[PDB]
C-alpha cells in the first residue's frame, strides 16, 4: 500500500498510504486547520498539560465543559465534541494511554462515519502516557495501513500527525523509511 517518502515543505514529511495522504511535521497542532483535531487526553478527560493544555486553552471552555459532562454521563474510551475555537468541526479526545492502534482506528472510523475528509493528531501517548515514540509511530501507521487494507478509506484523503518535539518527528520519519 506504501508510496515514496517525499517532503513537500522543509521538515514536513508525506507518503500515501493506499489512497491516504500520511504526512508528519513539528509544531504547534492548534494553528492546524482539518476536519477532525485528535486531543491526547487522560482517562478522566481532564488533562491541562503538555498538548492537551494548548488544545483546550485554544479550544475554550465550551470543550472544556462538554467533556467534563460526557465523562460523567458514561464510561468512554473516547469523547467526541465540537471544535470550539479551534479550526476543525470536531475534537476526538483518546485517551493517551489506551493501545493507539485502537485510538487511531477508532479516530479514522468516526471520521468515515460524518464524510470527512482531514484528520490532525499529535504523537498520541507519547506525552503524560508516557509510551515510546516508536511504538506510538508504528500503532498509528499500523491503525491506516488496516484501515485501507479493509477498503474503508472513501472519505477520509489525509491523515496528518502535528507532533510537539521534533525528536519524535525523527522517529516517525524514520517509520515511514522502513515500510516504504
Ligand atoms: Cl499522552
Ligand atoms: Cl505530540
Amino acid at each position: 500500500f506504501y508510496g515514496t517518502v517525499s517532503s513537500p515543505d522543509s521538515g514536513v514529511y508525506e507518503m500515501k498510504i493506499g489512497s491516504i495522504i500520511f504526512q508528519v511535521a513539528s509544531g504547534d497542532i492548534t494553528k492546524e486547520e482539518a476536519d477532525v483535531i485528535v486531543n491526547s487526553t487522560s482517562n478522566s478527560f481532564n488533562l491541562k498539560a503538555g498538548v492537551s493544555k494548548a488544545i483546550l486553552e485554544c479550544a475554550g471552555q465550551n470543550v472544556e465543559r462538554e467533556c467534563s459532562q460526557q465523562a460523567q454521563q458514561r464510561k468512554n474510551d473516547y469523547i467526541i465534541t465540537g471544535g470550539g475555537f479551534l479550526r476543525c468541526k470536531n475534537i476526538i479526545h483518546v485517551i493517551g494511554g489506551n493501545d493507539v492502534k485502537s485510538s487511531v482506528s477508532s479516530v479514522l472510523q468516526e471520521c468515515e462515519k460524518k464524510n470527512y475528509s482531514s484528520i490532525c493528531l499529535p504523537a498520541i501517548g507519547t506525552g503524560n502516557a508516557k509510551q515510546h515514540p516508536d511504538k506510538v509511530a508504528e500503532a498509528i501507521i499500523d491503525a491506516i495501513e488496516d484501515f485501507v487494507q479493509k477498503g474503508s478509506a472513501q472519505s477520509v484523503k489525509k491523515v496528518k500527525v502535528v507532533i510537539f518535539l521534533p525528536q519524535v518527528l525523527d522517529v516517525f520519519y524514520a517509520n515511514m523509511k522502513k515500510r516504504e
